[PDB]
């Protein structure tokens, strides 16, 4: 007999309905299940009719694996899924949040805070475009991005994953979505999922909702705000995401006024689905449903009931799939979760799969492999890094000659600091490892390498990581570039109540700037206590977490391009002011949102 869902010429909705009507309960619950590659096996995938896989942070086939190795891994999982009775392809997800960042040799773009500084939505769209290509280079069809959190407190360990404290800037940067997925048709209905085809990926607006509003920036905590505040700060960018056809939405670990987002039917079903008319699929965060309870996981049967009844479609288990499937199956068999709820989740999952062309192109394209780390994408990252830089100081007094831009020709120059020759540090979290890492973790150019690549051949470049004052004074240097700042972190590891950079950092800046005029490059995921750094420095640049292309930094330092970045966040005078955002009644910033000095290209 003719099988409608297998017919590529049929409308998505007909294909969805035709497939759904054929599915057993096990096949339906299987679709709703996302598992980590580390627990996946061909038998597991086949026997449990698994709908999706993911790589968590740092979950890779091998250290240094090529694009083809990733393709082979993903395809191996896909072959198993395609061998089921109905042959429903799995969708493979990954945190490609500043490039395809788990992957060795992938272009690493500036983190979102830096992108906010660019005020350039089209640049971000292009980044989305390049990111989709490098994700597809690895056979992966789904990126967990953009994070459209509006970070209202930089003590949050994920503040770097927010474009801004200003929702208007976050809204503008939702242009990442049509970059990743492709532009929606002119006829498009807001809330429908969209992916253009096999050279694009499904995107994910995360984390719904108010993830950036938690008390004291405590990760995964309580967002205490009235409905008006939630709706005017934390919600707006989700509506833009609907308008641009975002395929999926991930739920936040956080709570709203003490209500776990993963158990919030009013917001997930009442608002996202029933008001915004979201028609893609809603996915949990990693063990997000376990974390509904205190302690986490102490009543998993409740977790499943609450989350599924709340309106979640796909669960990022990601390990204990047997318990998830068993419990959900029991709930359906006992009438606690109605078939209609299951049918809704599967309809949404399938709609996204059919829409993106997954049934027609379930396997990787080996011709895409060379998109990974492709030089054009690095040139784009280099542009973004440069645009992201915020110049905070350029001369100690009103009558001083501006230090920047620096001349490329000088007898001898000093490059110094813990962050001057450390690729891992300049990339920050979500790079190679979940938490990021130190040193030469991938392909890129450090600030020191960038300096050496930029200067006149007659310019002697000296590197000293932590030179003492005497070395500097005796060195015969024309000037110094000194780079310091935060170490890589991700999620809760980044929560920080004092926001002072680790030492040696300040001490190195003081020692260097004491001996020669200095340009201080601050690498951070957020504003940090900066007055002492400012006081020591002739010039100081907030470079955020600029990624693999350190030449973006030197492009501005040496005057190939003028500084144009403007603060996307308030720079506080002290942490005891926090939270403190633009528009507050008591607004007393060191630098207001939007501040930035400029230079002209030499
Ligand atoms: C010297 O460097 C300054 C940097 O501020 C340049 O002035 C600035 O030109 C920018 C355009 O390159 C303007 O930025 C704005 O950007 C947003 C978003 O990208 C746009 O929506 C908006 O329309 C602007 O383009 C900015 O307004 C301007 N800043 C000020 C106050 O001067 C300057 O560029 C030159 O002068 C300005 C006034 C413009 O006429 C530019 O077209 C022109 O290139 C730089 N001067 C030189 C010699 O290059
Ligand atoms: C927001 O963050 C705060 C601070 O972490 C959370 O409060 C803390 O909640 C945990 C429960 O997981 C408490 O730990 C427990 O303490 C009791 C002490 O008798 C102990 O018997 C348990 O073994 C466990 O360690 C912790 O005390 C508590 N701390 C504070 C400062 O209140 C809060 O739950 C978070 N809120 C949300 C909505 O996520
Ligand atoms: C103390 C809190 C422990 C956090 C452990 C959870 C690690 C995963 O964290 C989550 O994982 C998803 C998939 O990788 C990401 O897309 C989400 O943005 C992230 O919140
Ligand atoms: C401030 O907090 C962070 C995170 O807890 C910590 O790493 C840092 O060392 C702290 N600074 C000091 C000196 O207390």
């Amino acid at each position: 007999d003719y099988v409608l869902y297998k017919d590529a010429t049929k409308p998505v909705e007909d294909r969805v309905a035709d497939l759904l009507g054929r599915m057993t309960l096990a096949e339906k619950i299987g679709q709703m299940t996302q598992i980590e590659r580390l627990v996946a096996t061909p038998d597991v995938l086949r026997d449990n009719f698994i709908g999706s896989l993911l790589s968590g942070g740092g979950s890779v086939p091998r250290k240094g694996a090529t694009a083809k190795e990733w393709q082979d891994m993903v395809d191996g999982f896909q072959k198993a899924c395609m061998s089921t009775r109905l042959g429903i392809p799995m969708i493979y997800g990954i945190d490609a949040v500043h490039g395809q960042n788990n992957v060795y040799g992938a272009t690493i773009f500036p983190h979102n805070v830096g992108l906010g500084a660019t005020r350039d939505p089209y640049l971000v769209k292009r980044i989305g475009e390049a990111t989709a290509l490098e994700v597809r280079a690895t056979g992966i069809q789904y990126a967990f991005a953009p994070c459209i959190a509006v970070c209202r407190d930089p003590r949050w360990g994920r503040c770097y994953e927010s474009y801004s404290e200003d929702r208007r800037i976050v809204q503008s940067m939702t242009e990442l979505i049509p970059g990743l997925q492709g532009d929606v048709p002119k006829d498009f209905t807001s809330g429908m999922p969209f992916v253009a085809g096999k050279n694009k990926v499904a995107a994910c607006a995360k984390h719904f909702v108010g993830d950036g509003g938690t008390v004291d920036g405590i990760n995964e905590n309580n967002t205490i705000i009235n409905r008006e505040g939630l709706m005017n700060i934390h919600m707006p960018a989700y509506k833009n995401a609907m308008d641009k056809g975002v395929s999926t939405v991930m739920i936040s670990y956080s709570s709203w006024n003490g209500v776990k987002m993963h158990a919030n039917q009013d917001l997930v079903t009442g608002y996202l689905k029933d008001t915004l008319k979201f028609k893609g699929f809603v996915i949990s965060d990693w063990e997000g449903i376990d974390r509904i309870t205190t302690p986490a996981g102490s009543d998993y049967s409740y977790s499943v009931k609450a989350s599924i009844l709340a309106g979640l479609d796909m669960i990022m288990v990601p390990n204990k799939y047997q318990q998830f499937i068993s419990i959900l199956t029991g709930h359906v068999n006992g009438g606690v979760i109605p078939m209609s709820r299951i049918d809704d989740a599967v309809t949404r999952i399938l709609r996204v799969k059919f829409t993106m062309g997954l049934f027609e192109n379930p396997y990787a394209d080996p011709a895409m492999a060379e998109q990974l780390g492709k030089q054009e994408h690095r040139d784009l990252a280099r542009e973004a890094a440069r645009k992201s830089l915020v110049l905070l100081k350029n001369g100690k007094t009103s009558t001083d000659a501006p230090l920047l831009p620096l001349p490329k020709k000088a007898p001898k120059i000093l490059v110094a600091g813990s962050h001057a020759d450390n690729l891992g540090y300049q990339c920050g979290g979500w790079t190679i490892e979940w938490q990021g890492d130190t040193g030469r973790t991938t392909v890129g150019t450090t600030i020191l390498e960038a300096v050496k690549a930029a200067v006149d051949p007659s310019t002697v470049v000296v590197f000293a990581e932590n030179p003492d004052a005497e070395f500097v004074k005796s060195g015969g240097f024309s000037y110094a570039i000194v780079a310091v700042g935060e170490h890589p972190y991700t999620e809760t590891k980044g929560d920080n109540l004092n926001l002072t950079i680790p030492e040696p950092g300040l001490s190195t800046v003081q020692a260097v700037c004491g001996g020669v005029r200095c340009a201080t490059v601050l690498i951070s995921g957020r504003p940090v206590v900066v007055q002492p750094l400012l006081a020591a420095s002739d010039a100081l640049v907030a470079a955020w977490l600029p990624g693999s292309e350190g030449q973006g930094v030197t492009d501005a330092l040496f005057g190939d391009f003028g500084f144009t970045g403007r603060l996307p966040r308030t720079w506080f005078k002290s942490v005891d002011q926090l939270p403190m955002n633009v528009g507050d009644a008591h607004y007393d910033p060191l630098f207001r949102l939007g501040y930035g000095l400029t230079t002209n290209a030499t």
